[PDB]
DNA sequence: CCGACGCGCGCATCAGC
DNA sequence: GCTGATGCGCC
DNA sequence: GTCGG
């Protein structure tokens, strides 16, 4: 709370300029002030002090200067106060409505979560299944409760093929307390950057068989989003439904993608300015080498996450120490 | 002054032909 | 019927 | 909104 009171303004800023303005730099202009100040170890006295620091420039530091003098802010407190554009920034909380849904539904006078009880015919198949689970999508998931959802999912997966290759990444991969879904990052030896697609549905079918997965709310030949729920005791009070994302790379790729899909994420960008002061380019997918003129080659095989470790060649930096 | 800002990705849905 | 644009939720 | 060419 050294700063507490700052960053909720300007995460509340944001979230408004997210969704009520739909102005994605000024959101991510607020929020990149939240983090810098967030991390400032000094209960901050001016909006002077403030501005010496990346990313907050005069208009934030102004709105700093109102809220130490005053307690509040009275842009905030008027929007707070303003039905319609707190009503559009509450809607966004359901999964599948944006803020292009939420404002359309406040303009057709659904304001509330009751409203669009009141009206599922206007909501599309993902946006129903964001309401019904509305509140189990806004726990955070303990890690426990990650490590049995990981039995789960590795099991099941090891059943239909034992030759899938299974990983949760996430915060959950570098230690994390908790969790706010999982992301699956799936591979088979039978599939490359130049391949045959059956191989995500085969994998969800055995995870909805023992009833793991319980919706989905998108499905392609790469990519699953939907709701898994653990197995109730019988007798207990039955476990939150959440949220799972299952990702098919390829075998080339896949290394590439655990790195980056596991993070954390600014570890990435130091991993990625300081990957090319040595002369191998990376992103998501692949590394490849480039020359004085700045085009690539043809990308090294990485078949361990460790190969990014050898071409930039540094030491060994597990899913633990990834902070940054 | 004025554009960049994830030199972003897979899938569901809409506008449009 | 199709393509391309736009909406969406995420590491 | 903040940064920088
Ligand atoms: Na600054
Ligand atoms: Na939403």
């Amino acid at each position: 709370t050294l700063n507490g009171g700052i960053t909720d303004m300007l995460t509340e800023l944001a979230n408004f300029e997210k969704n009520v303005s739909q102005a994605i730099h000024k959101y991510n202009a607020y929020r990149k002030a939240a983090s810098v100040i967030a991390k400032y170890p000094h209960k901050i006295k001016s909006g002077a002090e403030a501005k010496k620091l990346p990313g907050v420039g005069t208009k934030i530091a102004e709105k700093i200067d109102e809220f130490l003098a005053t307690g509040k802010l009275r842009k905030l407190e008027k929007i707070r106060q303003d039905d319609t554009s707190s009503s559009i920034n509450f809607l966004t909380r359901v999964s599948g409505i944006g803020p292009s849904a939420a404002r359309k539904f406040v303009d057709e006078g659904i304001k509330t979560l009751e409203d669009l009880r009141k009206n599922e015919d206007k909501l599309n198949h993902h946006q129903r299944i964001g309401l019904k689970y509305f509140g189990d999508f806004e726990k955070r998931i303990p890690r426990e409760e990650m490590l049995q959802m990981q039995d789960i999912v590795l099991n099941e997966v090891k059943k239909v093929d034992s030759e899938y290759i299974a990983t949760v990444c996430g915060s959950f991969r570098r230690g994390a307390e908790s969790s706010g879904d999982m992301d699956v990052l799936l591979t088979h030896p039978s599939f490359t950057s130049e391949s045959q697609p059956k191989l995500l549905h085969q994998v969800v079918e055995q995870l909805q068989k023992v009833h793991f997965i319980t919706d989905t709310l998108s499905k392609g030949e790469t990519k699953f989003m939907g709701v898994c729920q653990l197995p109730s005791k019988n007798d207990e009070k039955e476990y939150p439904h959440r949220r799972i994302d299952i990702r098919l790379i390829p075998k080339d790729q896949y290394y590439c993608g655990v790195l980056y899909f596991t993070g954390s994420d600014i570890f990435n960008k130091n991993m990625r300015a300081h990957a090319l002061e040595k002369g191998f380019t990376i992103n998501e997918y692949t590394i490849r080498p480039l020359g004085v003129t700045g085009v690539a080659g043809e990308p090294l095989p990485v078949d361990s996450e460790k190969d990014i470790f050898d071409y930039i060649q540094w030491k060994y930096r597990e899913p633990k120490d990834r902070s940054e």
